Parts: structure tokens; sequence; C-alpha cells
């Protein structure tokens, strides 16, 4: 219920457009308030949440009340924005611990992901390739270093 998780939600709900530049930059105004490792944590916990719900096969399938992938590619969306755009120290820093705490996340359930449904390669694909961009950059601080300050280059033109 809280403002940072009403935020979190909004970028990352099931419509099909989204999130929007407004919706990433709202959800990172929270960090006045919040600490980025709950930020994190609830992005990672709605990820979590959503991979779960889905049927396993066609008999709890016809039985539980197939764009939940996009809950998944928004989280992770959400996830790179944090890390390409929150202060250097204490906040990049509560981002990565929390990421590094779930790593199998990204190294198993991600890496593993897997579409239900007539775009599933492609959707499964994007979903993919995320999760391996946001390995790299905690794999190799150094890249994550150069593409925060690349990053900034157009910060003040609004």
């Amino acid at each position: 219920s809280e403002p940072y998780q009403i935020d979190i939600r909004r970028a990352t709900n099931t419509d099909a457009w989204g999130p929007t530049p407004k919706h990433l930059a709202k959800v990172l105004r929270n960090r006045y308030q919040v600490p980025l490792y709950l930020m994190t944590e609830y992005t990672l916990k709605r990820l979590v949440d959503h991979i779960a719900t889905r049927p396993k096969n066609l008999y709890e399938k016809a039985r539980k009340d197939g764009s939940e992938w996009r809950v998944v590619l928004k989280c992770l969306v959400v996830i790179e924005f944090l890390l390409l755009n929150v202060d250097t120290g204490d906040e990049l820093n509560q981002i990565r611990s929390c990421l590094l705490t779930h790593k199998h996340i990204l190294t198993r359930e991600i890496a593993q992901f897997k579409v239900k449904f007539g775009k599933m390669e492609i959707h499964e694909r994007g979903i993919r390739k995320k999760g391996e961009l946001i390995l790299q950059y905690l794999e190799d601080s150094q890249f994550l270093k150069k593409e925060r300050a690349k990053n900034k280059k157009n910060a003040l033109e609004h």
C-alpha cells in the first residue's frame, strides 16, 4: 500500500504499453523517502510472484482463473533503469546487494525463462536478453560505471 509500491506497480502493470520515462522517473523519486534496497526487493518480489502464478501445465491452465511475461520484462526494465540512474555509493550498492542476495532469479529463473502461449519466441528473447544485461552490470563494475557516465550525457535537457 506504500506510495513506492504503487509507483512500481504502475511502471510494471499488465498493460501492453510502458513503462514511460515518467513512470520510471516517478519510481526513482521514491529514493528520497525509501531505501533503494526496499524498492529493488519489491520489484523482484513482483517479478517472482508473477512467474509463480503461471500454470505449469494445461491441466492447471484450464483450472485457475499468457501476458504475465510483460510484468516480468517491465520489472527487468525497472531494475536496469535504477542501476543506471541512482547515485553512486549507498544507493547503487543497495540495489546491487539486493540483486546479489537474490542472484538465482537472474542466473536461473530469468536465464531459463519460458513464455507459455503467436510471438512466444520474441518475448522470451527480450526477457532473457534483459537479464543478461543486468548480469553484465553486476559482473563488470567498469562497464556499469561507464554506462552510468554515458547515461548522464543529456540529464538536464527537459
